[PDB]
């Protein structure tokens, strides 16, 4: 009864396997009484749905009385494509693609409207920097557009398309890190630039989807976690590890990020318990946002 | 879900049911925590009443039907760490007599021996005498005393209850936007005292983090009609805070009746295993407020 | 006192004289720099021609009685880098007829030619084609562009000067303060890009800070009636900016006007050696608007 | 002519010696055409008087053009105290008082009005954290609140003083540290804290003296610099040390952070040059501020 989410429904888009912070998240909307509908990126949708009907991810989805996790909705969604029109013909020619319709954002809320309903609890778990691992002198227009692109505008024409279909006192969550703020060498490829942009834009459309229909918008500032998305940049010994090392040695709670710690997080600014939280960054990372100085520095001594 | 069974909170800060304070304690409770409160000894008696009478049973009712019960209502003066610190006007003082050990050390270590190692610690008082005057009127005196009161009470409190604090655990204090930004009225440098409060989170998130693996968090909350705030401008008539609750209302993104359990339930998070990667934080309870770069209802501006 | 004698200077983003690009042109060479210019190709023509007029000698006059003279004012479209880049409408696009090498990688080559290496760069150059809409009625293609045109081209223009850029070199670009907090009626992304402006400016300021000892700054100004601002959410009638003036006139610590100097001079420091040690900042020109949490003449409020 | 200072008079609170940033920004203000006023702290007044008519330091009074810097007045200057009635008998009794009157802030600001006229730029160079080096568990009620009334209060004082004889466009400066927005270990006492509420300050001061005087108020945030109160911390190798070496190793520009960097960016926020800007806090320290990580942590590689 402290969080009680029955009745109410959620789409947590960027699902596509059970190690990032989307599986989380939807772990524990679905562990408080919600339903949860998932939008998964298509050319990874078979492998992700293989996965669940194979019994392979039944430890993963072991909620804490054993019961398992169900999925209200395994939508397509690339949320590079806001509607049919934009959708070049590569893409619709494109192998993996090649199955499934009805994939872009529109076409998704149409989707999500008539088969669930008007939905309380919309999520953004999802990004994708093409040139990540080039440093901003070095990243080319497109790849700092398409970064933008796939990782902040996606939140707006989520927020156009599925605030229509919200209900009044609805929430949603999207997710940063610390480089929008603040220099973190290695998250390159114009992927900063777009957090910076996530973190505006999360305000902005706190006030327009506060005020249009009494919706909250928020997000969480999350630390590094070893997620798949997270593993491919440097693809040996690599950005997320070293990541993970620094907050180990350099946060004020010296302790294992766990994804369950953002689900938690994610949780309460989705819940009932925030009903006056809207326009926030919520730093979920061991407080490494509240330091000023590294603590293990060669500069000083052990 | 969240679940609180097992764990003991200290509450500091509470006289009334009207307060953000109260609403923590409410919610503490209804997920099953022990839930002792500290209370400023002048209004204890007035306090105690209150309960015992049955006035406040409509404010005491949890979800489940039940009513709260506290475990142990302490005077506490968060002016004062050890009794050597009292002088002899407040041990000779009236509102003050009858009560005893109510400096900071002092109720650490009744705590300790009534109810043991605590989980929770909240942080919900605050006072600067010289309040209604802003900065440039303001006395070397009065804003020093609003430091103490309202910040390094918080310093002193951890300090004195982190050795009895359980790995994990969780302090929480409360700010107001001014700290960061200017608001007008809120003066007596209140404002100064809730920037050093913020950055006092910060540090200690670190130090306590480090040394306990306690964390430590803020929450800026929004205006309240709290018996404090109504206090504040004091004639009889509509006040700073009546203000504050009007401009909220016309500014912030969600147009809507902040309620002392808004704060209630954000805090409850805070000091719960859900926040467990949370620590060092200002967040914001304030209907988004904070958010805006602008009023939408200025004089400059058309409807 | 500050001396820019020996320095040169490119200053992107100037077709008028009512820009704050003009008012930093005016600064840098009332110190003493050379200063060439940049100037979207579709007003290049009309610019031209002001200056050679002498419409503009009234806006030219520097503090010795002298008169600006620019060295070399180049076209320059900074939505593009290459010249493959350039699609073929605006190849032949009637308002780029008689302009050749305009994209960024050929304007610093030209600047690297006529001048060699600069020690001054300025980004002062904005476009968002749906900037009337508010966000949730902004588009892909929209938003996008305001990325594009406002944010990458301040990376792409350090990128392709950087290396002709002089150890100890300044760059400097110009936000507005919706990038932290809403303002209504910014819209179109221009928000959500400025915000992006901000963060390249710190982590530029790193790069460029290491690789060519070049420093990155950013103003953050309050409103202004230049060309582009009065642009927005164009009638005939009392516009988005006129509002943002009066507003700010009201609720700034300083009421006073804002004029396009006042950002000049705090541009004119930042690419200055007195600045030496500042890199990586957003240095509010606001007459102070920024550090309010509450504006004065709201309707909830009296007077 | 691009600063120019002559006819104006400033007054430069917390000037004990040549090599705090206190000397330096005096040194600039001076510089640039300006009648430059010290308060000094009157148990070190007599070591600093012999210091200036000894010729001792005639070679940081050099101006660039060899010219020596001129001091209009060099005032006993306690700005833990008010007024008069203020300081306690045993402070009126200490010998290192012994000899100078007049040297509250109400006192020193009434001597300055009538020996000199209006000012114009006040700067405020001064700190005082008894316990500064034990960390914010270990500090006393009684050290915390000095370390505020020290560095704090005493800025708030000053411009209650000061601005009823500060000229209409005038301006003045306060000087903090990082450590105030973000953790920075050992740099204790509760002047973290204090400083924190110096930057507040500055903000609400930016607003009851620009309506009230229309007098501009600012910070600087600036960087680590071996001042003689800097060194004293620790009192061997020792806090500002390491502090001087993490900033050298991880700062977007690597150089050292000299005094007059602080000095020249006074300078602009006390000129009609920064007309425009009040309530910030200005950062001049390499750009440190802006990064959220550092760069030579072992824990990672070199
Ligand atoms: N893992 C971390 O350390 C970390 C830290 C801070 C923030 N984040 C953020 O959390 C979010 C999720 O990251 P994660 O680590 O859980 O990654 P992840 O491995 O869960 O996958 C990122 C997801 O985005 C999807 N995606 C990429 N392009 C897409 C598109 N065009 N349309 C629809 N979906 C697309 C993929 O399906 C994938 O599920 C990301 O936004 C990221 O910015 C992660
Ligand atoms: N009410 C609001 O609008 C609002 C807004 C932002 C922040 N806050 C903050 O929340 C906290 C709680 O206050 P509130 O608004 O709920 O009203 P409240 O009436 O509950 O708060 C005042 C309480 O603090 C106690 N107290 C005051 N001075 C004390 C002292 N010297 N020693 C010990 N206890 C003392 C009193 O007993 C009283 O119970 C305060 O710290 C305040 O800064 C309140
Ligand atoms: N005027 C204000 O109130 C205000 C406030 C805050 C920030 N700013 C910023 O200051 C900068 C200068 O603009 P301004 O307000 O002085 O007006 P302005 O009319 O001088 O700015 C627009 C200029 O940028 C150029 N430009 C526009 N799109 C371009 C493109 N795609 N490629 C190359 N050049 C292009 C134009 O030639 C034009 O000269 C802008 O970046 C803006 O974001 C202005
Ligand atoms: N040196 C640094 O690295 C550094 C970094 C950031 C900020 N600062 C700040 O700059 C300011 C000056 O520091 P500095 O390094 O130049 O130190 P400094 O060596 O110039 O001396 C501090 C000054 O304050 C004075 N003082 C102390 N208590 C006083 C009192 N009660 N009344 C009047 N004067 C008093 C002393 O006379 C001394 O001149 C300080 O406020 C400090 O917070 C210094
Ligand atoms: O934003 C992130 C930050 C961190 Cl520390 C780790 C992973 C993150 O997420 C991503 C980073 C790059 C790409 Cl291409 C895609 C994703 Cl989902
Ligand atoms: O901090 C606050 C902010 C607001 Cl808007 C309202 C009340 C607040 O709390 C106080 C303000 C002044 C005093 Cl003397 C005591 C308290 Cl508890
Ligand atoms: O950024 C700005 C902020 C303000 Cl208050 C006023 C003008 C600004 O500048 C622009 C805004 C929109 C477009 Cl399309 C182009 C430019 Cl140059
Ligand atoms: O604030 C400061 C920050 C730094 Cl890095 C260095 C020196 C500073 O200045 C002081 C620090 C402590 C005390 Cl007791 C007095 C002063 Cl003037």
């Amino acid at each position: 009864f402290p969080i009680d989410l029955r009745g109410q429904t959620a789409f947590v888009a960027g699902v596509a396997d059970s190690h990032g912070y989307g599986w989380a998240i939807a772990k524990h909307l679905a562990s408080a009484g919600a339903r949860v509908a998932l939008g998964t990126w298509p050319p990874v949708l078979g492998l992700f749905q293989k996965s669940l009907q194979s019994g392979r991810l039944d430890e993963d989805r072991k909620l804490p009385d054993g019961s398992l996790i169900e999925f209200a909705g395994v939508y397509p969604l690339d949320a590079a494509f806001d509607k049919p029109e934009d959708v070049p013909q590569d893409i619709k020619d494109n192998k993996r693609y090649a199955g499934v319709d009805g994939y872009t954002i529109k076409e998704v809320a149409v989707k999500v409207k008539q088969d669930l309903g008007n939905i309380d609890i919309l999520v953004h778990s999802l990004a994708n920097g093409p040139e990540v691992t080039k440093p901003l002198l070095e990243t080319s227009r497109k790849g700092y557009l398409a970064a933008s692109s796939n990782s902040a505008y996606s939140f707006v024409s989520l927020l156009q398309h599925f605030g229509p279909i919200m209900n009044e006192g609805g929430s949603a969550v999207t997710l940063s890190y610390l480089a929008a703020e603040r220099v973190v060498p290695g998250y390159g490829g114009g992927m900063s630039s777009a957090k910076a942009a996530l973190e505006s834009d999360t305000r902005t459309l706190a006030w327009e989807a506060g005020q249009k229909y009494g919706v909250r918008v928020n997000a969480i500032s999350a630390g590094p976690l070893k997620s798949r998305a997270a593993s491919a940049i440097g693809k040996e010994k690599s950005f997320i590890d070293y990541a993970i090392d620094y907050s180990y040695n350099n946060a004020p709670l010296r302790r294992d990020l766990h994804s369950d710690d953002v689900g938690g997080a994610a949780l309460f600014l989705l819940s009932p318990l925030a009903r006056a939280v809207s326009g926030v960054t919520l730093y979920v990372d061991n407080g490494l946002h509240a330091m000023g100085q590294a603590v293990d520095s060669r500069s000083m001594p052990p």
